[PDB]
């Protein structure tokens, strides 16, 4: 149904709120990118899922015993060990956090001018991938673009969309399919283990490389263990194992599901390009025995990770998120459907229909709810799907959304029931809420630092 | 309306989520006494508030600052400005927890043959008052021995009695009132300020003493602030302030409403007794400037005792353990009335109506409570009351209760849901709940290793 | 010779000394008591190595795995299941520190009138035999009272003493014999193994019990390692679980040799006694599971007491002490000999020739070490010695000396050479030095809090 | 002279004292390479001084208090405040270490074609501005070079060169002069705060841009307040400001002289380029207030970066590298000379001067000083040099030396006794040091996992 926290509280923080009056002049002073606002001045805080989980006793207990060493730290092994144990990957090679990891598969896998295809881009991720010659690929299904449309695994992968483009490039022209899990920016959309077979199916039929996004794989074994015939009474682990079973290696930011505030890595099994990895990884983060991190920050995602598989902890995690959709949908507030494992994305679309997506509805209703409630959220829409690098047009994403997102084991449902209450208020009188244009504009992952005014 | 946590959690203690049926097997290791289980094999613990509260960040940053100085730690120097700004009191002596302020006050205050009265008792309190040559009176309104009534302020000491007493016995044979907030007792009932001066004004006039038993101390503050006509305005630190400026001093345990998991202190105004306090605290606690604690306990309790001054910490603590006696009480679940501050105390004379007193059926029902949901609870009833040791018989108290303690900002709301969830569904069908006999039964302390067994 | 630290810094705190016109000022507004100082104003504190330790990363580790119930905690199986293993008792029961198990011990197994003999005297268990109505006999041997005289295992029972004491009172007079290793007041002197079976055997043919101060019994284990012949190649855990084989159970201080910086308990082998020694335990103490210390508290102490078996770090933990003592020997200044485990003794009687011990020369030369040096020491002769219960005089010991005492892993060889060149140069004008006369003297254990002016 | 520790140990690390017979097999199953070597067999691991650094209470207090917020974290802030205070400079951008803030600084500054001119150079930066386009140019003065040569501040720039490189390219074409504090590949010589007035007053002529590589900045400046003549005055705070008064910005690893084990950063004065690094750092790092650090590790570096300034850590750090020295030299041992602010380097070409350089002299007495005293360094010769991979030779480097770095607050004076007495000890039968040969060798970073065999 709902369950219960399948934990108890071992420390707290305190949450405060500053009156609507001190909020708008934050806002303002934010220029109405809630990326500008500061954290002493948010109530609650749902930003992001990335870096801000609650970690447990385990966790930090394993804090505690750090090993700084450079080269041979007990906590690199342990990492190292688990990794191995539960994702089944030949190599690993640790990064401070996911991008830094993006950062050298791009540079190892890529030759300028080849493509790269995935189930919906990522900011981070594609950027990467252009930096180093590619061109993107979505190969999503269309459905996963529709935010309304209620169906399961809508991060899966349309084979037809893969082949077609293996028949007009060619095999050799695709650099690496890009496998999400789950789909962050189609609403934290699972895909299923059928799409992931077949995907391998079809890819190693012409030797082409797959690659996972990791970064919410937990989350999207959940689902297939919730939702996908066959897999009721398999274990989160075993599922997990499987999956990557499907997929050439994986970029992993820890700072979601492996229930960390820092950590990321790189898995491969090929043996030339964990030789090559551990070259580039010295430039960017560090000697591979560490790869941008403390010791004891291995040690906590080596933690974490394993923390992750228990059952009660991700179908909670998951039920939360859940129940947040729950009572938005329950009041008429427009959100993106099926609710996603990490975050309910209110569609903007629908939440602002008197502004045009180039009043930049998502962005200005990110703003509107920190003023009314305090609470933070971010843009996903069209300042995050930053320009096209050919005609220097808006890319025009179908997904105009604003993201709720739950940090892991911080949050409960009364402080849900909290955020639900002030966006259901929000919504008597969205009409109030105005477009916005840029005033300062950064030349690539704009929706960082980016400033607005009032059209 | 019960408002949301004022706080979000910064890390999380493990449990292990084992179901109904090994739930079972280890409440049968256990000889159906829930003080005999593993705190492992405990999912909701909610066999005491006393020592198992959730800290802060800030008091964990404290317990990194640990000053484990013999003499003159820095910890110390905080923890006395801390109370003697917020108690008023003079002087202050750290003990490791509340029983060891209360065997340092009996000895300094009492010679033997005087008499101490109090608003009903708690067992250690009354223990080194009788050790030490005191004999009890009971001074409480008479309301207070009601459990179904529901008033306010039900821990209020009668003036009647207390004048009756004066007269009776004389001034200079009564060695001290001591005044608890809360009464424990009475399921946690407040003290208002208008009783705490009148028993100040009443006691000045004869050159009688008055300590608090001040464990709880903000609850009761928070009890004044909410239904005592005139305090609408006051802070709970404002409050905290005035109740013990009628006061010579107090005993205070930490554990409780300081939000530590231990400590103590001893607080008195007469320079003389502080002076006799100090060559007695080496005896069994240590320096007057440790007091049998370490450096970083002090500051942890420094700075607890200091957050637990935020109104909306105490509002919250004390309105969710009100959520789970509403609950119980909307679904005609018995309780003791009105809820305290602290606990819910089922009434298991009345639930369990088809079983005698000679079957235990507060101690029954604790162990059915464990066995449906994972939640621990404390008999309060003819197990505990012991046996006694003259004539063989049992001790039979008016009050078969079993009693659900609330640990400070540990649980949420979805937790005391599981709580009373399983016992409006035990209640359904109560007539299915069977009878316990001893099977093992140590000659003292019998609640806390006895054994039993179905009838 | 003089080992490095068996391990590595993994945290710091900050020292400082302030200037010598300051630390005049701070002496006597302490009244001369170094005691009554501020550890803010101490640079180097070897006042006592009684709870000032360091704990390790494990022991951290495991304070964040404080297991806060009540009931049934984790930590408190770890402690119980570590002392069974490493002490071999049959029944513990945690105290919050030292003289909480003195105080629960003295109340059990004395009957009023009653003898007990001990190898020298110590303050608290002194008076916590004397408050329940015994007669301490010392049956130390003669030579432990002579500072100067170098022999091997001081501490030692004079097994003639004993029987003598047997003859003259018969053993039903006699409560227990108190076997303390090492032996604090003659030096930190240990005893032998051969002692322990002696007295063990002469004392089981007449029913008496043998209990053990086992404060410093890994310092004393090390000794026998060392020196007795025949247990060169055992383990230290070998020699301490053989060592606690001759008694009947034990107290204990862990914050000496259990690395901690709180934390005590209670071994006995008898039955009876433990069920009784329950039931006082929760008058004093708390529960009985956990006996006045945070659940992270019985962590530390049992991962400590595992950590103290092992050879390199008591080795180096003596060692370190014995630099100290064979720095200012060579230099000529008058120490207590052989150098203990814990601890050098100046002899004040030699330091300060020109007085008499009347006029306190060891309380006076603790306060002139603190003005020259900015180091705390602490008194131990006549001042600590207390007064006879019968007449009102000063128990005048022949061993008038201060203690300059080493916390655990806290301070490096660097910190014993400043110590020892600090004392030297006092050496060179010790006829500087004042006798001493008390102008506030508390009514027990005076030493703690009492004031003093100059003759 | 050599200071005691101004500190004293809160909290150790624990290793296990493993024999040499054992210290044998684990170098064997590490192939005689010293980076192979599992931490948990190292005594003292002197491999570097990056990130091993014991952190103290106050900085452990605030890792309790992480605001793991993705954006406006209380933490960056405090970063920055301190950062601004200490340094001077206008804007800040965290990064997870120094070569992250590498990156940054070589894409914003350099534009290819450009030269870059350095006192010398590191691994990392140079790599960073070399592929951005610069070619590298040293203009360090000559003496730097003579690694026998005894003289103050050897890490000058040469203004000679830099006016001739002016000269001859002309400013348009050089981005920055990039002057390191100290140097490390010159055995960590400092540079004089004369030669950075020089160098900002001839680039400030020609519109040339001055970065500092900051990494061991505060050793740096304690030099200067030893053999500066005119600094005998001013506080290290002072003298750090005064240094970066003469850059435009500057590189920082925390992991050297802010005293942490991760986390670095990116200054800079003008707007413009600020403006653009934020623009950069989301890409590689994260946020401009978190750069790829968790907030609590942005705490801990302001905290450290701020206890760095205590003159009196600053010259005990340096003057315990100085100890071991000055203890080698003593007996013989060649070395590199002045010692630096951080290591000793020894001279394994004269030290093995029975070796040929082919035979790796350095690998091998680094291999042979583990084996005598558990005793980890780094080799820094021909090993590390590289083989240049079109002509298959190895990279012959002048310097043949082994790298003894300290970690600053972790070992004590008696730590490095064990050091210097192995390595005397191994310097009396030189002669029996053997060679070694390769038997694996990768292509790449061979230093990190080459193994070999004796010859
Ligand atoms: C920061 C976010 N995402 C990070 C992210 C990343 C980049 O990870 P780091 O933030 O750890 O660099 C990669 N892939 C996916 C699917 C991600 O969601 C976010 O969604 O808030
Ligand atoms: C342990 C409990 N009570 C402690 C207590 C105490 C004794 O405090 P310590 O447990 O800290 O000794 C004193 N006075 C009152 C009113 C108390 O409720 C309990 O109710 O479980
Ligand atoms: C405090 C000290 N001694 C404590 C002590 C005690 C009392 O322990 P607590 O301080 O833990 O109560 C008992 N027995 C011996 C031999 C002791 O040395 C000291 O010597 O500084
Ligand atoms: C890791 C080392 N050096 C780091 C370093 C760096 C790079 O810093 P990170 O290791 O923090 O990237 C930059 N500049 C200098 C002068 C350095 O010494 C070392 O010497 O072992
Ligand atoms: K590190
Ligand atoms: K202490
Ligand atoms: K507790
Ligand atoms: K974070």
């Amino acid at each position: 149904n709902y369950p219960a926290e399948p934990f108890r509280i071992k420390s707290v923080e305190t949450v405060s709120m500053i009156p609507r009056d001190e909020r708008l002049k934050k806002m303002q002073e934010a220029g109405y990118n809630t990326f500008l606002l500061n954290s002493k001045d948010i109530y609650i805080d749902l930003l992001t899922d990335s870096g801000t989980n609650a970690m447990s006793d385990k966790q930090w207990a394993g804090m505690m015993m750090g090993d700084e060493a450079y080269a041979g730290s007990e906590n690199f092994y342990h990492l190292e060990r688990t990794v191995q144990e539960l994702f089944g990957f030949k190599h690993i090679v640790p990064t401070h956090q996911g991008r830094g990891a993006e950062n050298l598969l791009s540079q190892l896998a890529i030759k300028p001018g080849q493509y790269v295809a995935g189930n919906m881009y990522f900011t981070t991720t594609r950027y990467h991938q252009e930096k180093n010659g590619a061109v993107f690929v979505d190969i999503v299904r269309d459905e996963a673009h529709d935010a309304g449309l209620n169906i399961a695994f809508k991060g899966d992968i349309d084979l037809k969309k893969l082949q077609k483009l293996i028949d007009e490039k060619g095999a050799e022209n695709i650099a690496y399919i890009c496998l999400a899990v789950t789909v962050n920016l189609a609403g934290g959309q699972p895909v299923s283990m059928a799409n992931m077979r077949a995907v391998r199916e079809l890819t190693e039929a012409h030797g082409i490389k797959v690659f996972y996004d990791a970064t919410r794989c937990v989350e999207n074994a959940y689902f297939i263990k919730e939702q996908e015939q066959g897999f009721e009474n398999k274990s989160i682990a075993e599922i997990v194992h499987e999956m990557f079973s499907y997929a050439d290696g994986c970029t992993m930011s820890g700072k979601k599901d492996c229930l960390v505030n820092i950590g990321g890595f790189l898995c491969m099994n090929d043996d030339e390009m964990f030789s090559s990895a551990k070259e580039l990884v010295v430039v960017y983060e560090g000697m591979p025995s560490y790869g941008g991190l403390a010791g004891r920050d291995m040690e906590a995602m080596a933690i974490g990770l394993r923390e992750a598989m228990q059952y009660e902890y991700i179908e909670h995690r998951v039920k939360q998120v859940r129940y947040l959709g729950d009572k938005l949908k329950a009041a008429g507030v427009p959100i993106v459907e099926p609710v996603g494992g990490h975050a309910v994305f209110l569609d903007a679309r629908r939440f602002c229909e008197h502004l045009t997506q180039d009043e930049f509805p998502a962005q200005s209703l990110a703003a509107s709810i920190y003023v009314e409630t305090g609470v933070r959220s971010m843009e996903r829409g069209i300042i995050s799907a930053g320009r096209n690098n050919v005609t220097g047009e808006h890319h025009r994403p179908k997904l105009e959304t604003v993201r709720l997102t739950i940090p892991r084991r911080v949050y409960t449902y009364a402080h849900m029931d909290v955020v639900a209450d002030g966006i259901i208020k929000l919504y008597q009188h969205k009409e109030d809420i105005r477009g916005l244009k840029f005033i300062y504009e950064p030349k690539q992952l704009r929706f960082f630092t980016a400033r607005f005014d009032y059209i």
